[PDB]
């Protein structure tokens, strides 16, 4: 049987499967070329890890690769059960925590090469990991949208690496056991935004919604609806970056000050920002925890060895 | 970090997570008492293995236990993300194949103690595993049901350890990429059976539907709808036992003759029967394949260590 060494972890509930050994050798010079090789030459390996029976719809996989950039700790390629991804915030935190667990890196700054550019992560002594997110901003504020079955609510339109509609006052219970109701509400909201012609800058579709509520143990708790009608188990890196931009624009949060954002599952990120013209530079700090050190077993006599 | 040694496998696509080491010691004398202990004293261990992030809705877990009966190979307790189960056909095959893989048993007969009684499995030299299923029979034949959106179809009502409605002529494409359509059709059929007062013996609800179609590589291919609107990835042990009873009652299959039943995923079981009065004794032979040899890692500093 073929063996794939993987470390499974989660980042605030959002899982990552990191492949440490067992995929074919990639020969491309750039991470983009290496991703093309996986996709064009070796796609059964993704499938073995991500399709049933070994994977499911929520999992993101990550292939550990040697660094390409002279200043990089490693390279990584992200993928899911449908195909290949570009960047992955939660998976990058999972990567760094996993390499720490395996004794391959120590605390400090780690530059990670991805197929679409480099990401910077700082591993702290205590295991928390800070990632520099993309320049973020609020585009419009307190925008009215009529959600069928609910009436008008207001939200901010903001960019944090994706376009988000951010809503404080929605009348919904932000608790995990209410996730089905929240899913239907936010999906209806996404459709209403589209129908009412509410977009990001230059007509960009708003494809994520985040709802916010008070929390006794954090500055806020959210519910984050994503493409494919999927919710994020974590506070969402890009979504929390967009939140930071709105807090900054309202004057609620000062430069350098910590914001503690909880998720629908109760996991938390810390966020901070600095100013860069008409954008902010957001910093998201979170944790990943190990969930399994596994040898995936690929039985050559199994018709489903490489997935169903 | 606490460690749980598990072997993950699948039986025709239906997955099993077998816990070999790391759960608390159970002190009950019977398997029923041991299941009560897990549930009442140690339920976080099931949760760590079956809730997110480590598990999902399709997985069944199995705890390996020392045998209770003098003639038993081992005991087992089955569970899922909702609670504890009684017996589990696919999980029993997974258990036996996993113990073979670990060199804990060899080919031959193996009696397995469960919380609700003993099951008998024969491990063959070539790895196939034959399980004696419960006495099965057809209750009514070619029963009309009007399925909304489709009109009248006919099916058999039969018991194989559960009550099934078995349909040959349904006009549906039995292929995995059509599973959503098949799910809606079979769920509508289950509701129509109920509405039209079509039951098993003594009013028992029919809670499974199986659709059958010709297959170029087997005697038949099925789609099996189960409680919770879940489909079986395998041909289904109890469902194939019910199929054997209908084949027997029609004279399609003779005593001792092999029937090859494929599933929606293309996996296959072999079935044979013998006669016992107004019941048949079915024998289902299938295979499990290993998918991972894993150490689940329970980080005491992780709020989701024991599941979300």
């Amino acid at each position: 049987m073929k063996q794939i060494h993987v470390i499974d972890s989660h980042t605030g509930g959002e899982p990552t499967r990191l492949v440490m050994k067992g995929f074919p050798q990639l020969h491309g010079r750039s991470m983009a070329e290496q991703r093309d090789e996986l996709r064009e030459l070796h796609d059964r390996w993704r499938r073995a890890c991500l399709l049933e029976p070994r994977g499911n719809d929520v999992l993101v996989g990550a292939l550990y690769c040697p660094p390409v950039s002279a200043d990089a700790t490693c390279g990584v390629i992200f993928f899911n059960n449908a195909g290949y991804l570009n960047m992955c915030g939660h998976g990058t935190i999972g990567l760094v925590a996993s390499l720490q667990h395996l004794g391959l890196i120590a605390p400090g700054v780690h530059k990670i090469d991805t197929p679409v550019g480099q990401v910077s992560a700082t591993l702290h002594e205590d295991g928390a990991i800070t990632v520099a997110n993309v320049p973020s901003y609020r585009y419009r504020q307190h925008v009215a949208v009529n959600v069928p079955g609910h009436g008008v609510v207001h939200g901010d339109i903001a960019w944090g690496g994706n376009w988000f509609f951010l809503v404080a006052e929605h009348g919904q219970r932000i608790e995990l056991d209410n996730r089905e109701v929240l899913t239907e509400y936010t999906w209806a909201m996404l459709k209403a935004l589209e129908a009412q012609g509410i977009t990001g800058e230059n007509g960009a579709p708003i494809d994520h919604v985040e709802l916010f509520a008070d929390d006794p143990n954090a500055d806020s708790r959210n519910f984050v609806m994503c493409p494919g009608k999927a919710y994020d188990r974590s506070p969402c890196g890009t979504g929390t970056s967009a939140k930071l931009a709105c807090l900054a624009a309202d004057g609620t949060l000062a430069e350098g000050q910590t914001w503690v954002q909880a998720s629908i599952t109760g996991s938390q990120f810390h966020g901070r920002y600095e100013r860069d013209g008409e954008r902010i530079r957001p910093f998201i700090t979170g944790r990943a925890h190990m969930t399994a050190d596994s040898t995936l077993l690929i039985d050559e006599q199994d018709p489903f060895a490489w997935g169903i």
